[PDB]
């Protein structure tokens, strides 16, 4: 009497790029009938936002929606092809995975301090730590941090740590509007920068 139609495999798996333009197309999961039956593909489940679209009648899966991978990076969409009878309808399973792209500038922790203190006369000291980070993948997320000024006077560490290059000296200068460079790893790098307040204290004799 009636078999269903029958997807070429009952479960696929793909990649595509968070940069991949509206229109593209993905897949092409046709299914073929039998009895020559005319074919009907539905998203049954797995895309609540509606990201990708599947033609009803050609079967073609494209892009519908713009992709991030910071917001999502896969899906599990349950697609469907019927031919029409009560019980001529069958079920596949395609698994996306999307890419990184480098479309994201590390930015500081709003919250940690700001206005920092060092003694005079010391070197090598601690003034404080900052810390950035980077919602991209891999080495587009690693992030390195480098000074913008007083690079004779300031070293600073990749865990973000700062430290005097050198013996300072109130009475030159008390005041220092440090610039901390975040930068991603990636081949098409991406930076942003924070302005430190560090302030020189004395050592309490002469
Ligand atoms: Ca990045
Ligand atoms: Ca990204
Ligand atoms: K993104």
């Amino acid at each position: 009497n009636q078999s269903p139609p029958r997807f070429p495999q009952l479960m696929y798996s793909l990649e595509v790029s968070e940069a991949m333009r509206i229109g593209a197309i993905l897949l092409n999961l046709q299914a073929t009938d039998r009895e020559g039956d005319p074919i009907t593909y539905a998203i049954e489940n797995g895309d609540p936002q509606r990201v990708f679209n599947l033609s009803e009648t050609t079967g073609i899966l494209s892009l519908g929606k713009a992709l991030d991978r910071e917001s999502t990076d896969r899906y599990i969409l349950i697609v469907t092809a019927s031919d029409g009878r009560p019980d001529g309808t069958s079920t596949a399973t395609v698994n996306i995975v999307v890419t990184d792209v480098n479309d994201n500038a590390p930015v500081f922790d709003p919250y940690l301090p700001r206005n920092l203190s060092v003694v005079e006369e010391e070197a090598n000291a601690f003034v404080g730590q900052v810390r950035a980070t980077d919602p991209d993948a891999g080495i587009n997320g690693q992030v390195h941090y480098s000074l913008g000024n007083f690079n004779n006077l300031f070293r600073i560490t990749s865990n973000g740590s700062i430290y005097t290059a050198v013996k300072l000296n109130r009475e030159a200068r008390d005041h220092y509007e440090l610039v901390v460079v975040a930068t991603d790893g990636a081949v098409h790098p991406r930076h942003s920068t924070l302005t430190l307040y560090i302030k020189v204290l004395d050592i309490d004799l002469e």
